[PDB]
């Protein structure tokens, strides 16, 4: 039970001496292809998308939740804060929060939505009302990325986070206003033309969160939509022996390549 695809999957991960994981949905007939799909990697900043998708849950029954205001200090500054830091000593809203950790993966931004949901655990418990039983987020910025080989903390499946994406994204975990606003945040990402998007047909329309951490962890979820069929939803996960490792985002490309061609 290996197919062709796995089979190259396997061998492009053998040369990028690293650990690989994905998960594929195709939307038009719900099939799967993965590879170490069970397996567990560090989420990173993909992690940011179950935090913006809570708050944005949260907006359901509060109208006015996106344009509340949250104090920016200079000690909440934390390693990446290239949107967050022009706010210190001022506000930022929680859209505007939202925004700025889903499409340039500020970390303080980030830090704000999990405090709006009481803790790392508030965004672990949301995931389980959405049906997602295996992520987790134990950690908030900067530390989440540790990235360490066989540390739980912060991780999930290729499998659960394709799932969830999906469930985000194109089902009804969240309301259609939200659902939309999701995807309209995720399709204006500036840091994703070198991972999945970079192996895709440049006809199609790509939506998607990266993420980078130590042990040159390197990742990339995205819903994509395809000239001529259904959406797609792809994980592409990938981390490394050596903790100073460097990114590989050339590795997610040939990944989501392979998928395309497996097609
Ligand atoms: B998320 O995974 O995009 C947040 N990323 C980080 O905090 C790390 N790097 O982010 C920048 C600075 C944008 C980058 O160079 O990729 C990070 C945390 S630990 C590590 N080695 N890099």
């Amino acid at each position: 039970q290996t197919s062709a695809v796995q089979q190259k999957l396997a061998a492009l991960e053998k040369s990028s001496g690293g650990r690989l994981g994905v998960a594929l949905i195709d939307t038009a007939d719900n099939t799967q292809v993965l590879y170490r799909g069970d397996e567990r990697f560090p989420m990173c900043s993909t992690s940011k998308v179950m935090a913006a998708a809570a708050v944005l849950k949260q907006s359901e029954t509060q109208k006015q939740l996106l344009n509340q205001p949250v104090e920016i200090k200079p000690a909440d500054l934390v390693n990446y804060n290239p949107i967050a830091e022009k706010h210190v000593n001022g506000t930022m809203t929680l859209a505007e929060l939202s925004a700025a950790a889903l499409q340039y993966s500020d970390n303080t931004a980030m830090n704000k939505l999990i405090a709006q949901l009481g803790g790392p655990g508030g965004v672990t418990a949301f995931a389980r009302a959405i049906g997602d039983e295996t992520f987790r987020l134990d950690r908030t910025e900067p530390t989440l990325n540790t990235a360490i080989p066989g540390d739980p903390r912060d991780t999930t499946t290729p499998r659960a986070m394709a799932q969830t994406l999906r469930q985000l994204t194109l089902g009804h975990a969240l309301g259609e206003t939200q659902r939309a606003q999701l995807v309209t945040w995720l399709k204006g990402n500036t840091t994703g033309a070198a991972s999945i998007r970079a192996g895709l047909p440049t006809s199609w329309t790509v939506g998607d969160k990266t993420g980078s951490g130590d042990y040159g962890t390197t990742n990339d979820i995205a819903v994509i939509w395809p000239q001529g069929r259904a959406p797609l939803v792809l994980v592409t996960y990938f981390t490394q022996p050596q903790q100073n490792a460097e990114s590989r985002r050339d590795v997610l490309a040939s990944a989501a390549r392979i998928i395309a061609e497996g097609l």
